[PDB]
């Protein structure tokens, strides 16, 4: 059955741009591993079709068959619902918690690139790093699934590379997006890194981008920084 997503077309209006809600959808479909086309919009320079199928104007939006889909959560819960076993995988975590940890870094994370007063910065950024420790110790908890240690330099640790076990989940989907904008954000503008002592969001981050569902789906780095240039 047909599908086709939707996506945030960049500068150029045909490459893909920033979005984070693009890139979670486009991420999913792929762990899918059903087939997909998909389609980059210029919103200042909408065709014909696109008008025609969303004239709400909303992105992204996905076409099914012939029926439009909107609201990036309820897509991809629709996508998980609709593509079942035995044909697709199962996403969803197992652990309710994989689908909040983290899930309160982006607004941070915004409120702060934003700010423009120097007085009022100290509060934003330290509260942004609190928000990645916050991920950092979901990260490096053993999760049911482990409920063992077998090193002993290293008991009570977690070894897995992504929220909720070794396979990318979900949550991932909608993390990860999140994640990698604030990190070209902040070190392109601030000189902000996430500390090296968050062992686990680094460990995350390279596991995840070892994955071709995810940096495939990134934005060019050039893209999310120009996204940003004005607030930042």
């Amino acid at each position: 059955p047909q599908v086709e997503l939707f996506v945030k077309a960049g500068s150029d209006g045909a490459k893909i741009g920033n979005c984070p809600f693009s890139q979670r959808l486009f991420m999913v479909l792929w762990l899918k591993g059903v087939t997909f086309n998909v389609t980059t919009v210029d919103t200042k320079r909408r065709t014909e079709t696109v008008q025609k199928l969303c004239p709400g104007g909303q992105l992204p939006f996905l076409l099914y068959g012939t029926e439009v889909a909107t609201d990036t959560n309820k897509i991809e819960e629709f996508l998980e619902a609709v593509l079942c076993p035995p044909r697709y995988p199962k996403l969803a975590a197992l652990n309710p918690e994989s689908n909040t940890a983290g899930l309160d870094i982006f607004a941070k994370f915004s409120a702060y690139i934003k700010n423009s007063n120097p007085a009022l910065n100290d509060n934003l950024e330290k509260g942004l790093l609190k928000a990645l420790k916050v991920l950092d110790n979901y990260l490096t908890s053993p999760l049911p699934e482990e409920v063992d240690e077998t090193s002993a330099e290293d008991e009570g640790v977690s070894q897995r590379k992504f929220l909720d076990g070794n396979e990318l989940t979900l949550a991932d989907c909608n993390l990860l997006p999140k994640l990698h904008i604030v990190q070209v954000v902040c070190k392109k503008y601030r000189g902000f890194t996430i500390p090296e002592a968050f062992r686990g969001v680094h460990r995350y981050l390279s596991n995840a981008y070892a994955r071709e569902e995810f940096a495939s789906t990134c934005p060019d780095d050039e893209e999310i920084e120009l996204a940003y240039e004005q607030v930042a």
